[PDB]
RNA sequence: CAUUCUCUCAUAGGGAUAACGGUGUGGCCUUCUACCUGUUAUAAUGGGUCUUCAGUUGUAAUUCGUUGCAACUGACGGGGGGGUGGUGUCAAAGCCGUUUCAACCAAGUGGUAACUUACUUUUACUUGGGUUUAUACCGUGGAAAAGCCUGGGCUUUUUUGUU
RNA sequence: CAUUCUCUCAUAGGGAUAACGGUGUGGCCUUCUACCUGUUAUAAUGGGUCUUCAGUUGUAAUUCGUUGCAACUGACGGGGGGGUGGUGUCAAAGCCGUUUCAACCAAGUGGUAACUUACUUUUACUUGGGUUUAUACCGUGGAAAAGCCUGGGCUUUUUUGUU
């Protein structure tokens, strides 16, 4: 029947994708092993290839085995579904402690049961698509969440005094009674077929307690339980956005947020589970940066990888610290770490004004921020000479940053860190007996570093220019006004 | 370059689409002419191949000329857009009298400017798609408008009292100052590129007064002008749905709908123009048989061909009358009209229980009703033998009807009309001198019209069974519950054999 | 005003009128809403006395 | 003025060619597809029957939300006018049955018929997707007659190709 | 147990084969991309420069909605500690300059340091988009050698097909 062929197709595609990912993993490991041997010399460790541990718990977790017997698995699953005796096997569940102090139970289903939950719940979320609230996402890394960060950003700016009330539904989704879920299958004009209903009931029967967390099932079953609360909150006028389990609620009027708080409390009582505000306090006013206190009178809302304010959008502090970590660690790897090893055997020592290690460091920093773009390409796109510009970098995950001062400070930080790292590298090289304090890398003095690096050219193409966040931010602002958030985020779309 | 290539592609696609339609038009006119010659006999009128009138007002309206110079037209248009000296040519405007007081100015642009508008304003409405209200459509026949009718139906079925108010934005879109549009460009986080602003300003300069009523440009500008009204109405808690130059607003509380009236008044004042509610609507309360809250209380609302009540969704009376007219005219044309002519020259007369005209009439009715689906296919889809049943018919335009009584009445009407038409055809045949009363079509007796027709088979296929609305409605209910309104109303998707 | 929900709607009415005229109206210095309560109880606001 | 090709002074113009683009039927291929029965070595062909929903009961499970199977039961083709029998009774209702009239609008209008390349805000769609014989269409180009003019042009028909 | 093929009772099992799937580099096609200048008769190839935003002025259109062109002005690479000078003031804060220290966290900690197959909800991505010489990886297979066992089987390395 068509069902078996559809299963076969989905299972095969999933297995092939995982196999391709593993092959890329091992090839990348080998290439990095070659580079590390050429970098640390004869002190580099050996090449270690690791298979994911859960590939061993059950033979179905292995993509290779699934590709071996995809036909048989599809036939058996189709027969069991049409006999209504299907149950998804136990998912491999790992408990990752949440930073706030909680724990998130991440469940990974087997490839067969992960393919069936991506075929029957990606259709159920299309036919019943218009019956869900506008801002309701599944994982905090989804590409459509950035449409919500825009809305808040557009409101925080316009209504200069916005009341916010962030919430946490983790305990709610974790332990919602299955009967309440099963009572919503025929309301709000949901189109759920008899087969899809059976599959939903099988997946919920496996859990016995509540909705799964990190699965395609999560989004639909979350939009199937909080469909009355959503409608109530819309009817009060307060806007909202649920990322995975958090639920921010914002509106201009105090009364509306006060009523939304009561609506959420009543919904929590109705479901029989407790919903608690994530913020220690309840309502919180996010006013302009300059103003006294009243309820909270805060000026920075976090959301994800952002810090929204009435003035502008900016990168969250933790994300900025991680960017600093990665850049400083790239410099430390390519400049300082090899020299700290007990023996300099098989390491290229800079000489003749050429420092291949410095070139590698700058190139890797560029790939991490720009993605490989040279400044000439970015300027060409900005002027109009170029029709296309590909965005793939750490700045491609923040295509809404309006804060120019933060990028300026971060660029200055990059320059200063490069200068200090080069100074320490020169000191260590001298301590090892190889005195190089008059060459190109070490002649620059923190005010000519950018200029001298820019002038320097390799193979006819500038390969030393110090990367700058501000230029790519200008490019992103231009791109968003020509392609939109969607295209900038997902360049593959054509 | 790129702009030139894109313009070339879009213009050529538009021209080829229009040419394909014209080729099919005269190929369709010829087939119907042949059938007419075999229906009206030797008195049949001669064939006529018309050519759309607006293809002569300007050469650039002609699909057969715009394909000749698509390269040159794209070259010049690109050069003029890069030189900021591009003004779209005058569109052809026709005034269609609205059924109520008023006129609709339908504008048909030239193929080049239509291509440019369909290219630039489809991207502008995609990048800024999340900044527009949920229910906002361009045409009353739009296939995505059923997503709003389902919402109103669900609200009516669930709520206890639903207050509704309908508005008219026809004057709003005909007298809105363009300075307002220009002022509404950089707010609400709209991503309008510099050249996409130039083209908007050029298209608005061409009009000088207001938004073109019908075109790809219409919807984006309608959503761009009425972006504060949508935000305010959303903030109050009253839902809305615009579709074409109209606005329904429904809410559970009278105070909220009154505040919606006040918000529309303020917005109309700000724009400098008037938004008048339809003069026979006020606020309609579709209560659940409860207290009327001292407001005009009705039980049926009319919305884009549907009659929405608190218990069922049915076909509007006007649409039912149109369906009845079409079926009755099919029967009259295929059974009665050929006989009323002054001479029966070269017309096939019933013989040996065979009535080719009756078979043609029943098959045409089946195509209009179902789309050619035989009852066996529909029952196979219902049982489960098959998984595909294309919905191509009049009932494909009403995939939300829950009313079973209306469909039963319509089926009985079809049966009665078929019986009466066959009786009149027999009378006329006798008057002409041919007594076919004994023949098969003229002995059915009405009660056995549906019974004896189903048993009869032609070419080993049941081609006489009288089509029924109820069976296809059952099939549509199952198809909806298994595929969604989008797929039922949009029967191409990717393709068949999609596994 | 006697209700916080009402004075909060006064900042929103001056914020919209300020944008309608196209000029800014800022709260004097950094005073903010001041609750001159009779010591009955506080309501999530800076309770002053003078 | 090829709707073909080509060139350029490129939303316009010039040059070259007679073909360019589509339609119905049939065939082929790929689609999933209950049950019976004719003609044959198991294939084609012909014919025939079924497919739905609601409720109850029984029955095996269930995470008590619900599901599976069986047995049935019920539903599953409008309205109007003129007659007309029965049934109803403060008396009338009311109900049911029977007969007759119609193309629909018309369960209507002061009054009624016509119409589909039509009519109407939008009243919008057509056989499940690709190939391959015969039929044939729009506008073109030729060829032969036919009537207007001139003494080549214009005009009609047919034919040819497109095929 | 090839991640290859194939069969079946089919989410498990059976049989057969040595090959299956990927990576970096270059090449071949695509892809629009300014200006000058080396290098051989307009081609290749070496080198160099420029591209941004805001505001003002002039000027052109002008739908008064704006736009175009030209000129000019301004912005266009962090923070901290120690030392030091100038400027401020009733003294000071304050401002400007200069020198030195620190790989980042660190604008910190009691205290520093280390780490990228790492860390962490969600830390995510790697050069628009297609082919194919030489290099080479995942798990397989086969040989040789080398250790164990037996008296071939097992283990290790190299090599080979893969390629
Ligand atoms: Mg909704
Ligand atoms: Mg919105
Ligand atoms: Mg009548
Ligand atoms: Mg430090």
């Amino acid at each position: 029947m068509k069902l078996e062929q559809q299963i076969q197709r989905v299972i095969l595609e999933e297995a092939k994708a995982l196999i391709k990912d593993y092959h890329e993993y091992h090839n990348r490991v080998h290439l990095e092993s070659v580079r590390n041997k050429k970098r640390l010399g004869d002190s580099a460790p050996d090449k270690k290839i690791h298979r994911p541990n859960y590939w061993s718990f059950d033979k179905k977790f292995d993509p290779f085995y699934v590709k071996s017997n995809y036909k048989s698995i599809a036939r058996s699953i189709a027969n069991k579904i049409e006999n209504r005796t299907y149950l998804p096997n136990e998912p491999f569940t790992k408990d990752v402690p949440k930073p706030d102090g909680g724990i998130r139970k991440v469940s990974i289903y087997q490839i067969p049961d992960a393919a069936i939950s991506k075929l029957f719940f990606n259709r159920l979320l299309a036919k019943n698509r218009h019956r869900f609230s506008s801002f309701s996402y599944a994982y905090r890394n989804d590409r459509n969440v950035h449409f919500a960060i825009q809305d808040i950003s557009v409101d925080l700016k316009k209504n200069e005094r916005t009341f916010l009330a962030e919430f946490d539904f983790s305990d709610f989704f974790g332990s919602i009674s299955h009967s309440f879920l099963n009572e919503q299958f025929n309301e709000n004009g949901f189109y759920i077929s008899p087969e899809e209903k059976f599959i939903i009931r099988s997946f919920l029967r496996e859990r016995k307690v509540g909705i799964p967390q990190g699965t395609s099932i999560s989004l639909f079953l979350a939009n199937l339980t909080c469909w009355k609360l959503d409608q109530d909150l819309e009817r009060e006028g307060v806007k909202f956005s649920r990322y995975a389990d958090d639920t921010i609620i914002w509106s201009q009027e105090y009364s509306k947020i006060c009523n939304a708080f009561n609506i959420i409390t009543n919904f929590s009582k109705s479901a029989g589970i407790k919903i608690n505000p994530k913020k220690s306090e309840g309502i919180s006013l996010l006013t302009k940066k300059g103003l006294p206190s009243e309820i909270t009178s805060k000026n920075n809302l976090d959301f994800l990888g952002y810090t929204l304010s009435v003035e502008n959008v900016s990168i969250k502090e933790k994300s900025v610290k991680k960017i600093k970590k990665q850049i400083s660690y790239i410099l430390y790897r390519n400049l300082i770490q090899p020299l700290k090893k007990t023996s300099l055997a098989g390491q290229t020592i800079p000489a003749n004004d050429r420092d291949k290690n410095f070139l590698i460091a700058i190139c890797e920093i560029r790939r991490y921020m720009y993605g490989g773009l040279s400044k000439s390409q970015i300027k060409d796109y900005l002027s109009g000479r170029s029709n296309r510009l590909y965005f793939k970098g750490i700045m491609s995950f923040y295509p809404l940053v309006n804060d120019v001062e933060q990028l300026k400070q971060l660029d200055g930080w990059i320059v200063s860190v490069i200068y200090r790292a080069l100074k320490l590298r020169c000191q260590l090289l001298s301590k090892w007996g190889y005195n190089r304090s008059h060459n190109f890398p070490f002649i620059l003095d923190r005010e000519d570093i950018v200029d001298k690096c820019s002038k320097k050219t390799i193979a006819g193409r500038k390969l030393f220019e110090i990367p700058s966040f501000l230029l790519i931010h200008k490019a992103l602002q231009k791109g968003l006004q020509e392609s939109g958030i969607e295209k900038i985020m997902n360049p593959q779309s054509l």
